[PDB]
């Protein structure tokens, strides 16, 4: 009786365990499939898909016991989609050292110490209580359970398959349960009519791979996908000049950058990094890319970090006399330097990159694009300049700047950057204290440190467009992912 809902893809991720699903592909799957001990609800007041607030989900209530544990109290009842109960023993081993952070987790989940918090092992109290604690304080435990790194998974089925199997055969207690995983082409999930919340509205959903924009476009008006993902601006005058398709777009949360290999020689010193990100034009860009669509944040501040995003904060500076004078100053010969880019994987990255080429020109910098296909990123050695981004995932200022960019993150040890000690500090102490002046006071001392050491270069946020058929109804949400909880119906 109800519609299967098709959808027309860019990609998929290679493991469908939630945390390793991590990605631009894998959450619009894996957010079906599981659930989380509290979540995000993006529509809550009437916002228009970018809320902050947090509801119960999983746990029915919650109470902070000290500056570094929760308390948890579990909706009881709940079905895995094989028929297990969800009690605290799955919870506490979601957030166990033995699966997530500690050093066997390592080779099983690669980023699962990198982008947890300084967890402590989880205490079950009885049935349906769990205390979740951190070995230092964290006011962030909240926050972070209601986050892309904390599905709750079932002990028994992961412990029975391990982490690659349950990859391929997940389970858990999401709307949607698990049918089909083929490889680099699609995803088949049906619905879960023991759900514990909103029922399904769709009877199955399939993630198909279309991997050109223009083919993705096509199949959406050939009547193949109910919706399609990732496309730009410059597809909304196509789309929606059919009657029955319309296109549906957001802000995300997320930035697109650049940033460089501090190990080489050229950008060991911040001089040459300062003159290349004073020379970026981000206006122009984003006119001429984005539509005027895009948004040019002040600094590594964005809205979602709620009590941590600062509305007043100066601009990014633009200042092309100060580059030239900087790159005449600096040791640069006017050698070639590369910038690495796997194609358009970021949207508009190759245009977005011949205008900062001629930016750079103009300042006496002589840059080159190079291209790589998926899973061949150079040596390290082999790579300069390289584009990047990062989602931010918590509700608070914490990710990304302290994971990928603080003492124990890969900008500092894999790519060199030499941090003042001040920075990594900073991080520390964001990472321990409860929301006030000291804490929001670091964040801004450490974004001020971000653009005077220009260890990479925020460029914008993207603006995210999806196309649909006008008779499904679904918005999108300010992130990487798609909802349909309370967010999908059709007629």
């Amino acid at each position: 009786e109800r519609r299967a809902l098709r959808l027309g893809v860019n990609g998929l991720p290679n493991s469908l365990e939630p945390v390793n699903a991590i990605s631009n592909v894998g959450p619009r799957i894996v957010n079906q499939i599981f659930d989380t001990l509290i979540a995000r609800d993006f529509f809550a007041k009437g916002a228009p898909g970018n809320a902050i607030d947090l509801v119960p989900a999983l746990a029915e209530s919650w109470e902070r016991i000290d500056e570094k544990s929760v308390r948890f109290k579990l909706r009881q009842k709940v079905m895995f989609h094989d028929g297990v109960e969800l009690t605290a023993d799955d919870v506490a081993y979601t957030f166990s050292s033995e699966r997530l952070w500690g050093p066997e987790a390592i080779k099983k989940i690669p980023l699962g110490k990198s982008y947890s918090l300084d967890f402590d092992e989880p205490v079950v109290e009885d049935k349906y209580t769990v205390t979740l604690r951190t070995k230092t304080p964290s006011y962030l435990i909240e926050t972070f359970v209601a986050s892309w790194m904390s599905r709750i998974v079932p002990k028994e089925y992961y412990k029975k398959l391990g982490a690659v199997d349950f990859g391929n055969k997940p389970v858990g207690t999401g709307p949607y349960k698990f049918v089909e995983f083929v490889a680099g082409d699609r995803v088949v999930l049906e619905a879960n009519d023991a759900y514990w919340g909103p029922k399904p509205t769709a009877s199955k959903i399939t993630y198909q791979i279309v991997a050109e924009p223009a083919t993705r476009v096509a199949g959406l008006i050939s009547g193949e996908y109910d919706i399609i993902t990732t496309l730009t601006p410059d597809d909304i005058q196509l789309i929606n000049s059919y009657p029955d398709l319309e296109t549906r777009g957001t802000l995300i949360e997320n930035f697109h950058m650049f940033t460089f290999n501090m190990n080489q020689e050229v950008f060991k010193d911040k001089k040459l990094r300062r003159a290349l990100a004073l020379a970026v034009n981000r206006p122009i860009m984003v006119e001429a890319l984005w539509k005027k669509q895009a948004s040019i944040p002040a600094g590594f501040n964005f809205p979602n970090y709620g009590e941590t995003f600062d509305p007043k904060r100066k601009a990014m500076e633009y200042n092309v006399e100060e580059a030239k004078r900087l790159v005449k100053e600096s040791g640069y010969d006017g050698t070639p330097i590369t910038y690495h880019t796997m194609g358009n994987y970021y949207a508009n990255a190759m245009p977005a990159l011949m205008m900062m080429i001629e930016m750079w020109k103009q300042i006496g910098v002589n840059v080159v694009m190079k291209t790589y296909a998926p899973g061949s990123f150079p040596p390290d050695n082999q790579t300069w300049m390289r584009n990047w981004s990062n989602g931010q995932w918590m509700t608070d200022a914490y990710a990304t700047i302290v994971p990928e960019f603080g003492p124990n993150g890969q900008v500092q040890k894999r790519w060199g950057w030499k941090a003042p000690a001040e920075f990594n500090e900073l991080c520390q102490k964001v990472t321990v204290l409860p929301n006030g002046k000291e804490r929001f006071d670091a964040y801004n001392r450490m974004r001020d440190i971000f653009e005077e050491e220009a260890p990479a270069v925020i460029l914008y946020q993207p603006y995210d467009v999806y196309a649909a058929r006008k008779d499904v109804h679904w918005k999108p949400v300010s992130f990487e992912m798609m909802e349909f909880r309370n967010n999908l119906s059709f007629g």
